């Protein structure tokens, strides 16, 4: 049934909550963002109202076929009206067109709820700033301290820099960057600028992209494969059977790969830092785990949560086993603590 963590009380709502059938007493769903665990569910044959941002709304319609009619797009930063109540849909810093959302209860009460998000001090400076809030929904992806990971600035210039001596050492390597999702455009786009090349993808990826209102997108991706020597494939594809594979389809244009996994976290991250990372290579394939992350680090979080000073904080990640769930709340109270709220 649905879990307690995707109702706002004192409302007739949920929040990624499409995967349960008719939650009882729901008369708006939200949608925080186009991942698949959070829109699992959904389809051209929903028929309640489906409110999120205008990307992710392009999304609903052109990927998922909803109708237009159950769209219910809404513009950031902005005080809007759902069913009598008060919202606010903030930028969450996670994938295109990905919320966070603001609720102003009719008794007074005001909730965030995070959604997915990668904490940044810039929050700070929004709409949160102006008024108090009493309970936090929370992604706690990495809600503990070995979650460390560089700036994603820091991870762009390594890529950047790898790829650009790559390719000028050898203009015949072929670059490949893995994808599964919405998320992480940054990664292909910079390499691809550096080198001026354009992306070259599936017609099912290009489109997912073309929804996304990046300024000049039809200037960096293509569907043409053969005039692109940055190539986005399956995450799956991103592994040595699958380059050497791909490496035979282009016909002997190119003699070398250089790939890109960007994960989360991996634990080479406890010990190594970004300048240290060094690939697995065989043959003439080498392939690089860059730990670009869409999701806030421990140190992030904890800086988030501290600057907010909520009443009440309820986790929406890691909450299926009974130590995650202990853990978690241990640090919370830490952090209250240590912060005297
Ligand atoms: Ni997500």
């Amino acid at each position: 049934t649905c879990p307690f963590y995707k109702k706002i009380p004192g409302t007739g709502f949920t929040v990624d909550a499409f995967q349960y059938g008719v939650v009882e007493g729901c008369t708006a769903y939200f949608l925080t963002h186009f991942h698949s665990d959070h829109y699992a569910g959904l389809s051209k044959h929903f028929t309640f109202p489906v409110y999120c941002s205008e990307i992710t709304g392009n999304l609903l319609k052109n990927k998922l076929h909803v109708q237009e009619q159950y769209i219910h797009p809404l513009p950031l930063d902005t005080e809007c009206i759902v069913n009598g109540v008060k919202v606010v849909l903030l930028d969450a810093n996670h994938c295109p067109g990905a919320v966070m959302i603001l609720f102003y209860l009719p008794n007074g009460t005001v909730i965030l709820h995070t959604g997915d998000f990668r904490a940044d001090p810039s929050m700070e400076r929004s709409l949160l700033a102006d008024q108090k809030v009493h309970m936090l929904y929370l992604d706690t992806t990495y809600c503990s301290p070995e979650y460390t990971f560089p700036s994603q600035q820091e991870v762009i210039r390594f890529a950047i820099n790898t790829a650009f001596e790559a390719v000028t050492l050898n203009p015949h390597a072929l670059v490949v960057c893995g994808t599964y999702s919405i998320g992480k455009e940054k990664v292909f786009l910079a390499i691809a600028d550096v080198l001026g090349s354009k992306v070259g993808m599936s017609q099912e990826k290009y489109k997912t992209l073309q929804c996304l209102n990046i300024p000049e997108i039809n200037s960096l991706i293509t569907t043409d494969m053969c005039s692109s020597l940055v190539h986005l494939l399956p995450m799956m594809q991103i592994n040595f059977k699958g380059l050497q594979s791909h490496l035979k389809k282009c016909g002997g244009k190119y003699n070398q790969i250089l790939a890109f996994r960007p994960t989360g976290w991996t634990h080479s991250n406890k010990f190594t830092r970004i300048a240290d990372v060094i690939p697995q290579t065989k043959g003439n394939i080498s392939i690089y785990g860059i730990p670009y992350s869409e999701h806030s680090s421990y140190l992030e979080m904890k800086r988030f949560v501290q600057w907010l000073k909520p009443q009440k904080i309820i986790p929406t990640v890691n909450v299926g086993t009974w130590k995650s769930r202990s853990t978690m709340e241990k640090y919370f109270r830490e952090w209250k603590l240590e912060a005297g709220y």
